[PDB]
């Protein structure tokens, strides 16, 4: 295994086709994949999206060996904290490590907000904690159905943070639920006091407030020598095919290859004001935080979304539904294997590097 230089920027590079190494697992090999993300089982027939690897400009990612990762995880906890895209990344990590773990020596247990995947022989866990805004919100139950009015408490994080203490590897995120409305709904008092009044705060201002509460929590509670902290940058959406100069497309649903032309400037609507807030706040802390800068590289992956090959309110989209991607395509979430496996190759690289 060849470790990159500390100074190699892992997030500047290009996508390279490599069906000799990628995907790092097959969909059928991973019994833990949920129906949301098993695109092939769900009817997708092209699989070239699985074959792409990310090649940094100045170095190679080291060959993924799950055993090396699991040795770094022996007697330790890795926890993904955040929204449904961090849950997508957690599912990927589960597949990546479980690839070498024999039957019976692994298990998944979901208890409320916390999902726990155990690897018995290593006494290792890969966990997901639902906190879509990081701070306390009215949307902190992962099994609550949709509401139109999401509300946050930007200075409240202690109750969530109790669940994060003692964890060895922490990967935080938060983005997609910031994007539903122009401004953010911010509670005046506290949910637990029955308060209901909120005001609307500008999206980046409320984000900065959240990131400051989070950073302070980190600074107070994390020992750098015990715990490595990561922050996964904004996972992009691909909802408008004109955004990558394909007006004849249908959202992300007709796309089976990445954007390859590096001289075509484009946007897919990512709110880079939040990216700057996150980049600054994470670099500004005493406790080091490795910023997983996955945004632009993920923007090229117009091909890797679940599209119509997924679920809706708990069941597979029908053939009739799948035939109308304009109405039913999900251009948020990602097929597994696929893009979030790359997000996890960055985590792996950093973990085996220390
Ligand atoms: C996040 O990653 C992107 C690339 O995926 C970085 O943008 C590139 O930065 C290099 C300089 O290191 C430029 O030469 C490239 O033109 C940029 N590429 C693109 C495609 O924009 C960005 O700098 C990274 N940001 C941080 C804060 O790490
Ligand atoms: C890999 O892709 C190439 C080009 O698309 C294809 O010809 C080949 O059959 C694939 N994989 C192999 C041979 O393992
Ligand atoms: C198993 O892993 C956990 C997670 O860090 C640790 O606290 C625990 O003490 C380990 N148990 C043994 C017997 O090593
Ligand atoms: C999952 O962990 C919980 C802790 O709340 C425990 O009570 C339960 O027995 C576990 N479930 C399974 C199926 O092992
Ligand atoms: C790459 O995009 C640029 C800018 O749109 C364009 O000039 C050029 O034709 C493209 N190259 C291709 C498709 O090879
Ligand atoms: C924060 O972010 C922007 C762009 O990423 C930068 O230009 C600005 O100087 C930064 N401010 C602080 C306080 O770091
Ligand atoms: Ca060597
Ligand atoms: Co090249
Ligand atoms: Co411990």
């Amino acid at each position: 295994v060849e470790l990159p230089p500390e100074e190699c920027d892992l997030f500047t590079g290009e996508w390279v086709f490599d069906n000799e190494t990628h995907p790092l697992y097959k969909e059928d090999q991973c019994e833990f994949l949920t129906a949301q993300v098993t695109c092939m089982r769900n009817g997708r027939r092209d699989s070239l999206y699985q074959n792409w690897r990310w090649q940094p400009r100045d170095c190679s990612l080291p060959k993924f060996k799950a055993k090396l990762l699991l040795e770094k995880l022996r007697n330790k906890r890795m926890m993904f904290v955040g929204d449904s895209l961090n849950r997508n990344q957690w599912e990927s990590m589960v597949c990546l490590v479980q690839s070498v773990v024999p039957p019976g020596r692994k298990s998944l247990n979901k208890t409320g907000s916390l999902s726990v995947f155990r690897v018995e022989d290593y006494n290792a866990t890969v966990e997901f904690y639902w906190a879509p805004f990081l701070v306390e919100s009215n949307s902190d139950d992962p099994n609550m159905h949709s509401i139109l009015n999401r509300i946050i408490m930007p200075e409240s994080i202690e109750k969530h943070g109790v669940n994060w203490k003692g964890v060895d590897f922490l990967v935080f995120n938060t983005y997609i639920w910031w994007m539903n409305t122009f401004a953010m709904k911010v509670l005046r008092g506290s949910f637990d006091k029955g308060d209901t009044e909120y005001e609307e705060i500008e999206r980046p201002v409320a984000y900065r407030r959240v990131m400051r509460t989070w950073g302070d929590w980190v600074e107070r509670n994390i020992d750098p020598l015990r715990t490595t902290v990561f922050f996964a940058s904004m996972s992009p959406l691909h909802i408008k095919s004109l955004d990558w100069e394909n007006p004849d497309g249908i959202k992300c649903a007709l796309e089976t290859t990445p954007i390859l032309n590096m001289s075509m400037p484009f946007s897919v609507g990512t709110d880079y004001r939040l990216f700057s807030v996150a980049e600054n706040v994470t670099h500004s802390l005493n406790v080091p935080v490795y910023f997983l800068n996955i945004t632009k590289l993920s923007e090229y992956r117009k091909d890797a979304h679940t599209s119509v090959h997924t679920i809706r309110q708990g069941k597979m989209l029908t053939p009739e539904q799948q035939a109308d991607p304009n109405t039913y395509a999900d251009c948020i979430h990602w097929c597994l294997p696929g893009l979030p496996d790359t997000w996890n190759e960055f985590l792996y690289t950093r973990i085996i590097s220390r």
